[PDB]
Formats: C-alpha cells, sequence, structure tokens
C-alpha cells in the first residue's frame, strides 16, 4: 500500500516531496543557494 506521489504515511498524514516523512512528522525541505 502507498500514500501518494513519492509520499509516505506520517501519523494519519501524507508527506510528499520534496518534503520527507521522518520522526512521524513532515520534515520540510529548503533550498539554500
Amino acid at each position: 500500500e502507498d500514500c501518494g506521489s513519492d509520499c509516505m504515511p506520517c501519523g494519519g498524514e501524507c508527506c510528499c516531496e520534496p518534503n520527507s516523512c521522518i520522526d512521524g512528522t513532515c520534515h520540510h525541505e529548503s533550498s539554500p543557494n
């Protein structure tokens, strides 16, 4: 079973890229340039 387009189950949620599903939460993703 899957959640979404490159997404993962985060405590009844769905973290999709570029974000990441870690620590049971949605770890946002920055772009330092």
